[PDB]
């Protein structure tokens, strides 16, 4: 068995596909609208659904806006290099909440950003 | 690149293990303990962090309820058996949203649940 995907609401469809794609480097891996249901979805990911996890955006026909909740945490996604990100994020539709750095009590660097639609995502870094 | 987690909070930590676990087969990854902010962690799934994505919950110390929100979709997972999973689930803490059968328009068997925290998990029948 295996984690297949990961579902949020997004307010704005081919806005999150943005972000994801152009600013995070995933891949557009799939579309699909349904007019019984009214809602469209795209998956993003950085590999193919067959092969890894990935993220589900759901979007229900006009409806731009959802509460977030305190119950959902985040996404944690790997990057080669978090300050770099950090700043491609916060210049294109995202926000940093937490400057890229090391874990107190740690070495593993990391930072927390927040997706257009308010969704926290964490980023873990993987003789300058 | 890689979708390396995702965060959840719930009110019970080990109850949350014990379903994750025994319920839906996932597997103990690790644990941890936060004296100094007070909550308590614990990574689950079907294979190694550093293969797969997981899903890590979180457990604050004394709080044991939160506010779900409408932002928040779910988490979609691979089953071997979703008419067995559906049972399972049933009579041990979990409730059954959709019982398993054909996806609308297909034969693809999918079924819906909840966890012990109310998040929703959607069970899905599925080089080489």
């Amino acid at each position: 068995m295996r984690l297949l995907h990961t579902m949020l609401r997004v307010g704005d469809l081919q806005r999150s596909i943005d972000f994801y794609t152009k600013v995070l480097g995933m891949k557009l891996l799939r579309t699909s609208e349904n007019p019984e249901y009214k809602y469209s979805l795209a998956f993003v990911g950085y590999g193919p659904e067959t092969e890894e996890a990935v993220i589900e955006l759901t979007y229900n026909w006009g409806v731009d806006k959802y509460e977030l909740g305190t119950a959902y945490g985040h996404i944690a996604l790997s990057v080669d290099n978090a300050a770099e990100a950090c700043e491609k994020i916060r210049q294109n539709g995202g926000n940093v909440t937490r400057e890229a750095g090391p874990v107190k009590g740690g070495t593993t660097v990391i930072a927390f950003v927040e997706d257009p639609d308010g969704y926290k995502i964490e980023l873990i870094e993987e003789g300058n």
